């Protein structure tokens, strides 16, 4: 169970700045590192954000759901 990388790369992404600071949270759950100013993040439809590289790795290689709340992505297709 994994997602096509070309699909994962269309997910919304943003930079960790003062504006995104208190919407995205403080720490990436995938690597446990606190976000630093200027880092690249991605947002999942379940409203959890991660390091862009971290969630891309998870969705393309390891799983098909959010690693925090297990919200499944693309259970059924075409539809
Ligand atoms: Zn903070
Ligand atoms: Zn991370
Ligand atoms: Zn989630």
């Amino acid at each position: 169970s994994r997602l096509d990388a070309k699909l994962v790369h269309t997910l919304p992404c943003f930079t960790f700045t003062d504006s995104a600071h208190h919407k995205a949270g403080e720490t990436c759950a995938i690597c446990l590192e606190d976000y630093r100013f200027g880092e690249s993040l991605r947002l999942l439809p379940c409203q959890h954000a991660f390091h862009l590289n971290c969630i891309d790795s998870w969705l393309t290689k390891w799983g098909t759901s959010c690693p925090v709340c297990k919200h499944d992505i693309r259970t059924e297709t075409m539809s």
